């Protein structure tokens, strides 16, 4: 079967045959969509056909398939998993599974990048200092002095599920939030109760706005332990306005690496539950986001008051006024220190051109448009107007509910 | 089957059930999702009609009394006779209310049950047609406190004799293409704009031109008519602080009218049913100034504001599509023409859910066209999961005529 995507704003149409390859469900029925909902122990049984399908898909990759190494290597995995009950990737295969994982992302808008990727194996690593030299070393490379590359750390897979790695940070770098006795946020208010958490672990908190967390590292199933990144390897970046000189003063700034680390990353059937990635910022990530949301900094209102904004009707568009410069701020910032960022019409427009690519090459390309267009500005970026087809590819990264709730305290 | 749906900006969880009286397809599978796509016999009547009467005289709190029993036998008989049915009256503003009450891509369904319904059932000529327009025109913009209305005409019968209004709305501005190579007017209607020529319109060719009704009576070749200009209330637009704003030429019209849908009530099919409501500001000012393929301005006002457009970081075209959307807000409140803020609009829809999840067990919603399309994450509408599936009494998308029509 085939599937079209029209372009509303360029008529161009695109023809989808990689949805075929689709095994995973979607939450969606012929009777529900539920493409705005945020989340809609294997046995030797199960195993072997994922491990197949994924050595098939790499074999193909580097026109193999067939080859007498591709058959021995099929037979080489089958003994292992009916002997072990599991089995051990080739570096060549966790490369080209990490890299896919990322290309099948339906919700990153950064894929044009997908094969630029600098893989970590931390499949050696034994302790939860292990994984802080991992980590601390991946922020380092990653960072490059502003001129940020992408990479991702892969620790020990999953055996039992009962001695899983970890990161509890839900990024590497994140800041502090404090709730008040009084009912006020200090510092990020989507981070209190991780900050809760590390300061009963022993974390002594500085009690500022932009705390940098500590990492919190669970190795082989055991209680996570604390470590402080150490200062010099996290760059940040004090925000200012080009034309604005009283936004120095309100005090803000961010760090530059974005590094996801509580997604599972699955390839072959095995489950990499701590595999923390990291690229670059696009601008309103932070700008409309991290400093716009309600539940968030909330800077809105401070920022149309020292603008001297109409803020007796909403109609006068304060907000909005008020979060296009928040935005020009940002980029400016890091573009002034040297630290890669992107804007999101430079985003959405490679996308784009990925995505067609895609279709061409690879026959699809699959998207989850409620999260790929921009939120600010939606319709003046190609991706509004684009039709998307969104479904699920392996390898792939998955959400895993945050590790609190299901940890057995050892003590 | 009990699904929830979850604000991530207030942590409230409303739960679902009315989903379980779903009936259509969405276009999605369990394998693909289909969220962004624009378009995903006497047997078949009778089911429809029951399910349809069966939720009416339950509304009206007779469900299973004998009114209710005699209605679905009188309608079961005109069927196995007439092979249709016609609705009661009661029946008709109920179905319509409805329709708009399960449109999940309308963020103004707060008012769903404030709606006019102008039963033009007894119309057989354009010029009926022309007459039953003109007053929902002028009954709507009442002067510029708009009302909300719908006009219904003749139901399908063999489907040979379609009523049809062939414009995609009762107000919109002619496009014509010139021999320079670019575009004059709006570049959406170039193709009607033609056609109407085609039908002996003589087009002004200006950039604002308000086009012909294109009306079918009957499954007839359509006729012209032009609106008395004076019941097209447009307004020019000004900004509050930039002089030079006006210098551009821009207006619009107060009036927003879709007419190329069409209208299910209890397995009938009514294909010419225009209403209207009013403009959320965002309409006009995002998609119909600034999207590339519409009037497309954002080039021109940025010059005029002296933004930097040496870069796409200065980020020019989101400063411009602020003063823009503003303008647009300032001109039609100075002329008291009613029009609705992206945020005022999201802020009630939410309120509008809240309710329906409470009274009705939950509100079909396609959150890809409820967020606004500028400032998403801004609007309480963003943070919101809704749940999308299809209830009747409906409105449907359905094909330009022109492409199906034989003259
Ligand atoms: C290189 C520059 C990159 C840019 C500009 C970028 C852009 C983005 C953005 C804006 C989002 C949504 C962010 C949000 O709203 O939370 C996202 C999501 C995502 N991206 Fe990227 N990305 C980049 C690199 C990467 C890399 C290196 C990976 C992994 C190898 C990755 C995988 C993902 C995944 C799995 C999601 C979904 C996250 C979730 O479900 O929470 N991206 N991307
Ligand atoms: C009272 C003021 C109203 C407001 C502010 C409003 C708001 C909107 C908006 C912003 C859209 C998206 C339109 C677009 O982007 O093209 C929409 C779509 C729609 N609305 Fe409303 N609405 C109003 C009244 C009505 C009425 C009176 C009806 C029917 C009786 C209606 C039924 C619909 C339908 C069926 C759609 C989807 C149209 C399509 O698929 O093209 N709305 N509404
Ligand atoms: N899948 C889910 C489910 C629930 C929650 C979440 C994280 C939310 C999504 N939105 C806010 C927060 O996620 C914030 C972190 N997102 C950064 C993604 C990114 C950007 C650039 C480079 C790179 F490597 C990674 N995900
Ligand atoms: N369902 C479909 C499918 C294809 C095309 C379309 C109309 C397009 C969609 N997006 C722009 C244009 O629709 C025209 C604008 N629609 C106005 C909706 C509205 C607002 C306020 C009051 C009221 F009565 C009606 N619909
Ligand atoms: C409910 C809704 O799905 C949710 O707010 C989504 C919408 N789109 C998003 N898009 C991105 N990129 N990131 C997000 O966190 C969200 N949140
Ligand atoms: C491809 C995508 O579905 C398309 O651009 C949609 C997105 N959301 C929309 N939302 C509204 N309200 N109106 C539209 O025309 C559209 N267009
Ligand atoms: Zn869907």
């Amino acid at each position: 079967r085939f599937l079209k995507v029209k372009n509303w704003e360029t008529d161009v149409v695109l023809t989808d045959t990689l949805h075929l390859k689709s095994t995973l469900e979607t939450g969606c029925t012929e009777h529900i969509c539920m493409g705005s909902i945020m989340l809609p122990v294997r046995t030797k049984d199960q195993l072997f056909p994922l491990a197949k399908e994924f050595l098939d898909q790499y074999y193909s990759s580097i026109k193999r398939f067939g080859s007498k190494a591709h058959m021995d290597r099929l037979e080489e995995v089958n003994k292992e998993i009916e002997s072990t009950s599991t089995y051990q990737l080739k570096d060549t295969e966790l490369i080209y599974g990490a890299k896919h994982a990322w290309r099948n992302a339906s919700r990153c808008v950064g894929r044009i990048q997908w094969s630029k990727l600098q893989v970590f194996d931390a499949r050696d690593c034994t302790t939860a200092h292990g994984m802080f030299n991992y980590i601390c070393n991946h922020v380092k490379y990653a960072t490059n002095k502003g001129n940020l590359r992408s990479a991702i750390t892969i620790f020990p897979q999953r055996t039992d599920g009962k001695h899983d790695f970890r990161v509890w940070n839900s990024q590497l770098i994140r800041y502090a939030g404090y709730k008040q006795p009084d009912g006020s946020t200090l510092g990020d208010p989507a981070n209190v109760q991780f900050t809760e958490i590390c300061i009963q672990q022993g974390w002594k908190a500085p009690r500022g706005r932009f705390d940098v967390l500590p990492l919190l590292l669970q190795a082989n199933g055991n209680d996570p332990e604390l470590f402080q990144i150490p200062p010099e390897l996290v760059l940040e970046v004090p925000i200012r306005h080009p034309k604005f000189d009283w936004f120095k003063d309100l005090g803000l700034k961010w760090y530059g690496l974005p590094a996801v680390s509580n997604m599972l990353l699955e390839i072959g059937g095995l489950e990499f539950s701590a595999c923390p990635f990291s690229g670059w910022y696009m601008g309103t990530e932070i700008g409309v986001r991290d400093y716009c949301d309600n539940s968030r900094y909330n800077i809105l209102e401070e920022v149309a008051k020292k603008m001297d904004l109409d803020m007796r009707k909403t109609s006068s568009l304060w907000k909005d006024q008020a979060l296009v410069e928040i935005n020009i701020a940002v980029l400016y910032s890091f573009q002034s220190d040297k630290v890669t960022i992107v804007d999101h019409h430079s985003a959405t427009e490679s996308f784009i051109k990925h995505m067609e690519n895609e279709y061409r090459c690879r026959g699809g390309c699959p998207a989850d448009w409620v999260w790929i267009v921009p939120p600010m500005s939606g319709s003046i970026t190609p991706v509004f107007h684009q039709e998307m087809l969104n479904y699920r590819l392996t390898p792939s990264f998955e959400y895993q509910p945050d590790p609190w709730n299901t940890h057995v305290w050892k003590g």
